[PDB]
């Protein structure tokens, strides 16, 4: 239970650097440098966090590939209108590995994620869509949402309305996204 | 010199997926079937053509996947404004292979492209970017542009604001996009 070190943040960067190539994706020695570990806040990286690679992010567009540990969850947010900006649309592509996105709606029975029992409070969307390699879903701007990879880890691309992640709003009121 | 037939299209549909799956990038049976292959209207495919996975398209967001076979051309083009609509942006990332794209500014000497004695007069931009796995650039709006791939081919995805291919404007009169 940990606060997020310069070692560790290393340590994560390195394994989804091994991950991506692993999976042939290419990247570039300064994107390797530029990879975004986030624990969320919480400080249980290998629980709850993410390992991000932005292709490119403007008012226009947005492109990332989603580095995800065995079992790593992206805690529920959504992305909020800001101003007169509708909010985050995005499409999540799984390239590898497969992962539980939870999305509003009627609740999955049987759902494949486990959430510890100490944070089920914050997991409050249970509508399930499994996502394997090549498989695709779009979530609507201002959609609760959250993601667990399975047992292999998961690397999941975005393809998105242009992203700000400092303005997203998660239900875990723990929850510090820088 | 031939017209684009059901048997060329599906012979180079076949090509692309072979290309797609020894880059190790996951494609669904539909995806398998909805490539698109166009010759541009020229009656020569392998040399210039694109094969094309759309991955999604709408008004907030593009990303696509554009497999080139050895050589293999795209017609000198710009996207431009069409109404109130700026005009597509586009960032181009190569995942496999090597393609070499040129863009309006100083010619580069010594071109790696080779473009038919008859086609030279539609190449009017003439500053090379060589794209080699991992490496990215970013076209604005009715900007010309066009790419060849290099030997062994290419595999390039584009992030992109919304795509209306319909309203590409080519430099060559003879192209008829779709
Ligand atoms: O903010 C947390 C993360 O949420 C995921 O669903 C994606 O939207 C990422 O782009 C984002 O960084
Ligand atoms: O229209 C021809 C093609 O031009 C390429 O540069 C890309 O922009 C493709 O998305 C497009 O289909
Ligand atoms: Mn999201
Ligand atoms: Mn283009």
């Amino acid at each position: 239970h940990m606060m997020l070190t310069k070692e560790l943040v290393k340590e994560a960067r390195e394994k989804a650097i091994r991950m991506l190539e692993k999976a042939c994706i290419a990247i570039t020695d300064e994107e390797k440098e530029k990879i975004e570990v986030t624990d969320f806040g919480l400080g249980v990286l290998y629980t709850f966090g993410l390992e991000i690679l932005v292709y490119v992010n403007n008012e226009r567009y947005c492109a990332k590939e989603l580095v995800m540990f065995p079992r790593q969850i992206c805690p529920e947010h959504r992305h909020p209108p800001i101003g007169s900006y509708l909010g985050k649309q995005e499409t999540f592509r799984c390239r590898w590995g497969e992962v539980y996105l939870y999305v509003p709606g009627t609740p999955t029975p049987n759902p494949r994620a486990r959430i510890p029992e100490e944070k089920k409070r914050y997991f409050t969307v249970w509508h399930e869509i499994v996502l394997r390699p090549g498989e695709q879903y779009t979530i609507p701007p201002n959609t609760l949402h959250w993601f667990q990879a399975g047992d292999e880890g998961a690397i999941v691309s975005e393809f998105s309305s242009q992203s700000i992640d400092e303005k997203d709003i998660f239900t875990d009121p723990n929850v510090k996204r820088i």
